[PDB]
């Protein structure tokens, strides 16, 4: 009984471009919320001052062109669609230190155009040491995310949460996570430029104690 999911798919995509920002009117902004879930601290390189982190990135937004009437599809109200088929906001890690592989994913598309996209990621980024605050062996590792393609009048980005999600991550032997607070920064240039937003997570690491 996937008959309806196929009908929907064929219907949604008869005339649909994954290159067109999916708003009904071009001067409307499209908002995206971002949540970062830390999965593991793969490597803290103190020689290069580079953090390698494994994350889950969750992006949520509305697509104006991918809606449908549940009644016309035997109640079907959600479908999983390869992510390459839909327009995406092109949110990437701005402060990559890296070179810098792909891994394919699906989005969940709800009948009201709401797209939820969970995708794994590996980030390499530079960190700054601090030995001012206890235990005097710490790292401040910023991760800054933003659209590579769109300015803030086109795509505006927001934190879903006050901080990165640290509920479940593999945990590193040398470094403890002290926090990962999130902020949003919007920069505009000179008197009159378009805005350029990002969200930044500051992962605060402190050297693990092995004493007591
Ligand atoms: C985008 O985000 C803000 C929510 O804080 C809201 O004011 C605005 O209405 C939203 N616009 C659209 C088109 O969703
Ligand atoms: C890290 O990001 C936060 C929030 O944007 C910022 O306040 C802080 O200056 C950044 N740290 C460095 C070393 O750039």
């Amino acid at each position: 009984d996937g008959k309806y999911a196929q009908k929907l798919f064929n219907d949604l995509f008869e005339d649909y471009s994954n290159a067109l920002r999916p708003v009904e009117d071009t001067d409307k902004v499209l908002n995206v919320t971002l949540q970062i879930t830390l999965s593991q601290i793969k490597d803290m390189d103190e020689r290069n001052q580079i953090l390698t982190a494994y994350l889950w990135i969750r992006q949520i937004w509305h697509d104006a062109y991918l809606t449908w009437d549940r009644d016309q599809y035997d109640g079907l109200d959600s479908i999983r669609i390869p992510s390459d088929l839909v327009w995406r906001p092109d949110i990437v890690l701005y402060n990559k230190a890296d070179d810098e592989e792909p891994v394919n994913t699906n989005v969940v598309l709800r009948y009201d155009g709401l797209i939820t996209w969970d995708a794994p990621a590996i980030t390499k980024s530079s960190c700054v040491v601090d030995v001012t605050y206890f235990p005097f062996d710490n790292q401040q590792c910023n991760l800054t995310f933003g659209s590579w393609t769109y300015n803030g009048n086109q795509v505006d980005i927001f934190n879903a949460l006050d901080s990165g999600d640290l509920s479940d991550f593999i945990e590193d032997v040398e470094w403890e996570v002290h926090g990962m607070p999130a902020v949003k920064n919007v920069i505009s240039y000179g008197c009159c430029s378009e805005p350029y937003p990002d969200v930044t997570f500051t992962l605060l690491l402190k050297r693990r104690s092995h004493h007591h």
